[PDB]
Order: C-alpha cells, then structure tokens, then sequence
C-alpha cells in the first residue's frame, strides 16, 4: 500500500504564465505538502519566457540544475533588478516580489524547478 | 538577493544536497540528489529517516528513466515522471536501471 503518484505533470494556472505550470508536487498530496514544485526542462525554452512579471503571497525558490555545472542559465529579474543563476543555483523569491525568469541557456536535461514554500 | 551557489552540499545520511534545512532561515524540505545516467550501481543500501521522504523521478522526456524502489521488502518498478512517499521509519532504498543524460532522483525530506 505505497502511496505513489504518476498521474503527472498536474498543470496548474500561475499567475502572469502564459500556459498551466507543471506541477510534480501539489498542496494536497499524500495528505497535504509544505511545498509545492512545478518547473521542467529549459533546453527548449531558450528566450521564451515561461510567465509575465508576477507576485505571490508565499516564497518561491528557483532551483537551477543541470547534469553538469554551468550548463544552463536563467535571468531572473526581481523587482525590476536582473540577476544571473548559473547551475546549480538556488534563489529566493519573498513573498510579494514581482518576479519572473528568462532562459539564457541550457542542455538537455537542464532545468529549472519553482518551489512553492507553504509559510 | 538571496542566492546560494555553493552547491550541492555533501551531507553524511556523503548524498549531495540542493536543498538543506538552514536555508534561507529555515526550509521545511530539504533536497538530495543527482543525475541517474551515471547510477545505472550494482547495489544500493537500504535506510531508514526519521522523517519522511519523497522520491521524485524525473527525465528530459517522459519514461527515459526507471527505478526500482524497494520498500519494506516490496519491489516497485517506476517510470518518469514519478513521485512516491516513503513513510518515516520505512526501510527503503532504489536502484537505477535505466536513465539518459539528463535524468534525476529526488529525494525530498518533508519536515
Ligand atoms: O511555475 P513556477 O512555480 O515554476
Ligand atoms: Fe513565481
Ligand atoms: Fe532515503
């Protein structure tokens, strides 16, 4: 009775993104999360951004990997101050920034997770 | 801002940690892990946590990589993408038996 989950990726509406997010780890599940992680791939993503500037009212976390370091990119502006992650980076987002990322560059298997931190 | 680059941070459980419990004046996850193309090795220990963990299996594509979980003397056979919860006090370990370049095993400890 493992509880395993691959119904997956749930997309979800964010605000200011164009498309639904892909979300691999949701509020509700295994009978609720302190988190939630949506993100993905960005070797296709290269100067298209995933979302206009928005703002959340819980942190955010960028989580930039990719199989080797300095592989993949990302701008993330921040309250109109842009900031260059190289991988493996990870960046916080406080609660109410106005906030949004450009990929700049990335391999396949380069990604970058949004990682929802439930206060 | 807020940026750590000093990454992953090797931690005894030595399992490369992303995502540590002191970040940021403090996470309720943290985040181990790393790419699975050169796991696919012979072996693979079985362990417990006192807390409980997430395995989050991912590729470039869906079903590039396959795991094997063994929970509590179950054997489960996963595709990505695919998360699954092992319970506090569960002795568990995976083993990697297929993967790209490119694929990741998460392990997430949820506070
Ligand atoms: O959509 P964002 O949480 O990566
Ligand atoms: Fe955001
Ligand atoms: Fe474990």
């Amino acid at each position: 009775d493992a509880e395993i989950v691959t119904a997956l990726p749930v997309p979800l509406a964010v605000a200011g993104h164009h498309q639904p997010a892909p979300f691999y780890l949701t509020a509700d599940m295994f009978g609720g999360l302190p988190v939630q992680l949506a993100g993905g791939e960005l070797s296709k993503l290269v100067g298209k951004p995933v979302a206009a500037p928005h703002v959340h009212e819980v942190d955010e976390l960028y989580f930039l990997v990719s199989p080797e370091p300095g592989q993949a990119r990302i701008e993330v502006h921040l309250d109109g101050v842009r900031h260059e992650l190289v991988s493996p980076a990870v960046m916080r987002i406080p609660a109410g920034s106005e906030h949004c990322f450009l990929t700049l560059e990335a391999t396949v298997g380069s990604y970058c997770f949004g990682i929802l931190v439930g206060d």
